[PDB]
């Protein structure tokens, strides 16, 4: 037992604006999600049952992004998803994999529907099953990019370069719909955990990812200037048309149905997430416009012209509780419905 | 003069970082060494309130692996029968509480003739000269006798108790959900200092440490015996089910337990209070509790890669949290739906 | 120019003390001043809504002691005060402002036989209370004196050379109180009160501890920050002793209770206090017997036989806001009312 | 990307009283606008569309301060405001101008009317954009009084002082109606960014204008003895009859709409303002009367007869969010109304 630290989140934490030479619409938004997968926006959508099946996935592609179908339909219906998504347009599509009994049996399929990036995740990433599942499949097929999480420390990213993982998903606990935090009394506050893992994968040369805690765009862009090469997020998205899921009304507005992959009902251990439903917020278009557009906002204060350019000179200053209620909107009654606010 | 000393944390205040692990939750153990003789199988205790611990869920928690204290508020009497109804139940674990009184050892008497397993002196200053006393003499009369000693939020307290003859000590001043100690005296380390510190000092003088109070979670838990602890005592979250001694009561359709200090004016009418009374939600049987609890456990052991309670403590690192960490940290900007038989 | 983190007395907790002593084995004697004795260490705050005659006559049964407002006529102080002393030896105070007819009211009250003076303005640390005090101190070489507010020790130095034989320390701590809001004046009550005390001691002059004292918890921290005294408004301000009808409201019972900077009071400064209700406590006897119960258990905690003991015995922890949550009770619905907790 | 320190805003801290031989009556509060515009008061109305015109410009300089005529509208009618300000009995003006394709002749306009002050206001000013257009400012009209914003570091100082820029608004992120914190992520919490900035503007000899998040007339002290020179408010004029905006009736209650210049409304795309209602000030001058009788109050605790001896001898401390709780009032159920206090 030994307290090492105080770790921070995206709302304890702030960018100090640079000098600018670049405005919000020079700027570019390309990133490296592995050595050969580039994406032409830094944000990908949670592999879950209740953001992310075939019609996400193509949407997401068709935006620049990616995003990732995931492992709850059974291992045929799994490859079809990922089927229709590379026949309309060639896209980019990801696919979920479990450390599981027929775990070579999914990878086996969807890469025969040409997948481009299998993504194993599970709760603990740092852990024997899923390092030796990532050398059995990268064994497997060498040229396959291998997504490996969750973890939240820089010794977890160590094990799974070492491993084989072209790429590694951080964030141990920071989920909208998490319970990890409280029923383990495990997990790192998800900024630190991605600045502290991002280095260290900058050190060894493989992209990390940041998953969960992601409220607003501008959450994403504190992700970014420390270290992460995309994000990856689900209750933004959940409320997209695109999203499976159907509409539900309740008192008036309109709701999709979102739960964590660890919650009663997904998995039909104890339960490490909650259910419960989220604002329907229309077409995924409509919010991606606003998400791009308040990163370009963000880097531009930061005067950088690059993803690359913005890790490098971002600095970040800790604020109390009483720079927290100033940073949002105060003393005022908010009477018009902002696009990209509460 | 007076000094400043530190920044004292809770549970709701740190975090557990994810080691490397071999090991999955449904593979790890959870025995530990209440004593040097009594030995635990799951390392969970029932608080010694009338709201909580009588014959029935002493009885109930010894069946599940943990141990029960019976509460003192009761006769002596009334409380050797209680005891006794535990211990002719089929060799079952079993404590009582005990205080600073006169018929200290008229009490300490009845229970050692029904068998009691463990002895409690708890009491609301337990770095006291009658706490220190009190066991040496209870040790005198009865030296094969197992002891614990309470409450203390001080490595101080643990040498002194430890020099008195106690067998364990337990740890808390005002971490109680129904304690208003805190308040209306001033007086108490938050809890998870607390309990790392006494820990520390137990270590080294050969005494295990029991976490009492603070824990509302199965998370807390973790923390407490990541601290140092050998078990975790708790009320608030037993004091729900039905083997708890409170009658079901309903408002609004909606079913409730009472529950109580023991320093309340309702628990000390049988005055300045350090308790405060209200009622809880009633969960339902003991055993389905207890499972989400051990399941939480052995989700947490499963992230440190320890395959034992030893092996946690050892390899443990703590991260100490913001608020805004706090706020991500439960579930946030969601409107629940549906009840997690965990979380609440 | 940030010096230092300073904190109130919700941010810290007290550490226990081995302890050969029980919460009603402990005494509550104090020393106001040099030569005023306590046999409880609370005061009445000197306000318009808290303390006249009947307060004061009950606070000194008690074993405190009250301080007579000077919101009135001299007339009216001195009468108040000779009402106080002629029923029976009972220790009086009686709050002086710093005015062009100080002297005059002085004179009145010393007339009526009064034990202690306070000069409480808004800055204790100014010109008029420096020279107000020895312009006191002059013609009245033996009067117990007490000047405030302060929250420096440099302070402390400076109206102990002025020669005061008290000083009471707080800025806006008050539960009424907006200085540190509409001036953004003002030092944390814990860390104001520590300050001063340590400087008192080397000078040897007691300080006071106002406002900003919810619970008993309170006032046994800063006992044991050094504080010779605790002095609250907003406790005693609903009791029946205190000024006002009780008005009723939404069917429950209220005292009127505002600060001495209201508008309502002052009747050219803008105001630094507001005005508000609070609910009716009874009669004092049962408050102060809480009161008096939570200091004896927390100095029965850190094994204090006396309040000397206590300062010299006192250590100090800084717990965040998740500590805070844990120290108050939480996860249960309160239905029983405690007589010493509430929310 | 690493974590600079701890940075504080108003509600952080608090000022510790100094002897005294000064009664807040006694106090003067003239500052230096510029080296060249003295005011008689440090306040200072905002340059947005809903707080400040030439009704309000005129009331403020009657007061003592100066309001600033936004730029939200075309340069035939600015030059107009400037024109109703200036010859209603030689008042300060103020004009608002940013970094466009039609600024320049915009400046002419206004300079033609005798305009006092030009703020060069955009969302960042530590750019290319401002600093290069301060230059064009000062190099046709070499004695015209500019001040340029927004800005929350040091180095911001010294590049704006270097393009001739009299004086530097300072503050990105703290007011009552934005958002860009929340949006991009970029921020400095503002009484360490006034205090860095101040420290580095007496350097140099250019004077500092605490801009966004006053709510109180204390914040207004705590920003003085920083050592900003003056303050500038929207949220607490805003509310007052003088502001733009007819009278809304909702609860029986008398409201004034209160939008942000980067809003929705405003613009007419990514805001970073919120659009709202605020409360029904009165008449401007019962407002700053209570302004007044604050600053001067304060003031008068810290021994300060002047804003330099405030500057030079003031001590601050950190609260807690404790302290906080313990500085406004508690345990109370206001009963009836302060003027300063809501
Ligand atoms: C109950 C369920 O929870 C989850 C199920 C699925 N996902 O993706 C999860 C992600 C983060 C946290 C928990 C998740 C689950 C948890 N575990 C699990 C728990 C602990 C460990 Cl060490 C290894 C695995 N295996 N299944
Ligand atoms: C959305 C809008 O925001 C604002 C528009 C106008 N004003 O005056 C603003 C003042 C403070 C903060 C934001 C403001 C706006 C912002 N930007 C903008 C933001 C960042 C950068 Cl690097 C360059 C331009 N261009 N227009
Ligand atoms: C008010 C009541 O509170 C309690 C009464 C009884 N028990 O078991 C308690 C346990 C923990 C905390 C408080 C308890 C009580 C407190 N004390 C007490 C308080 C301080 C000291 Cl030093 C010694 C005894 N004596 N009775
Ligand atoms: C508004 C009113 O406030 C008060 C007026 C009267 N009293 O006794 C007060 C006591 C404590 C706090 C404020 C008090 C008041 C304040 N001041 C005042 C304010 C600042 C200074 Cl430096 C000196 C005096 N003059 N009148
Ligand atoms: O049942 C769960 N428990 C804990 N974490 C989960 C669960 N399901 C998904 N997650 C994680 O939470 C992320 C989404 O969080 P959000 O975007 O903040 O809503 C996913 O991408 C997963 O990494
Ligand atoms: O009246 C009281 N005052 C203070 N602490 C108490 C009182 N009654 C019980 N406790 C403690 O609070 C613990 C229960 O903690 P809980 O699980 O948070 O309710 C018990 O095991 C006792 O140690
Ligand atoms: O109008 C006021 N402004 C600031 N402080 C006041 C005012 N009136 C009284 N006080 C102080 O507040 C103390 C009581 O504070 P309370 O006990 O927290 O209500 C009094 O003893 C005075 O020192
Ligand atoms: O759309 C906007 N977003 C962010 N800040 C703004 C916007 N419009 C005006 N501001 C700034 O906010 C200040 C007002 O702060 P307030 O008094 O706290 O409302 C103005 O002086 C501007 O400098």
């Amino acid at each position: 037992a030994r307290i090492l630290k105080t770790a921070y989140t995206f709302d304890d934490v702030l960018l100090v604006p640079n000098k600018s030479e670049v405005l919000p619409n020079e700027v570019s938004l390309k990133t490296q999600l592995t050595k050969k997968i580039q994406l032409n926006i830094p944000l990908m959508s949670a592999s879950m049952d209740t953001v992310t099946e075939s019609k996400m996935a193509i949407a997401m592609a068709r935006e620049g992004g990616i995003g990732i179908i995931h492992k709850n339909m059974t291992i045929e219906d799994q490859a079809r998803e990922v089927d229709r998504v590379k026949r309309s347009g060639g896209l980019l599509c990801g696919a979920s994999i479990g450390v599981t009994n027929d775990m070579m049996e999914r990878v086996d399929a969807v890469v025969k529907a040409k997948v481009d990036v299998i993504v194993l995740d599970t709760a603990h990433g740092h852990s024997k099953g899923v390092i030796e599942g990532v050398k059995r499949i990268k064994a497997k097929y060498p040229e396959l990019q291998v997504i490996a999480g969750n973890i939240a420390t820089p010794e977890a990213v160590r094990d799974l370069a070492e491993a084989g993982a072209d790429c590694v998903k951080v964030g141990i606990g920071p989920g909208s719909i998490c319970t990890t935090r409280i029923v383990a009394g495990v997990g790192v506050p998800q900024l630190t955990a991605v600045m502290d893992c991002a280095e260290e994968g900058k050190k060894l040369g493989i992209p990390v990812i940041a998953d969960g805690g992601l409220k607003y765009s501008g959450d994403i862009v504190k992700a970014l200037a420390a270290g992460a090469c995309a994000a990856m997020m689900g209750s933004i998205f959940a409320g997209c048309e695109e999203a499976p899921g159907a509409i539900e009304i309740y008192q008036g507005r309109s709701y999709k149905v979102y739960r964590g992959m660890g919650s009663l009902g997904a998995m039909a251990f104890v339960p490490e997430g909650v259910e419960g439903r989220i604002a329907y917020k229309g077409h995924l278009a409509d919010t991606i416009y606003q998400l791009i557009g308040g990163i370009k906002s963000g880097m531009g204060y930061l005067g950088a012209p690059t993803l690359e350019n913005l890790y490098e000179n971002a600095n970040f200053v800790v604020q109390t509780s009483a720079g927290f209620r100033e940073s949002h909107p105060h003393d005022i009654n908010i009477t018009k419905e902002a696009p990209n606010y509460s």
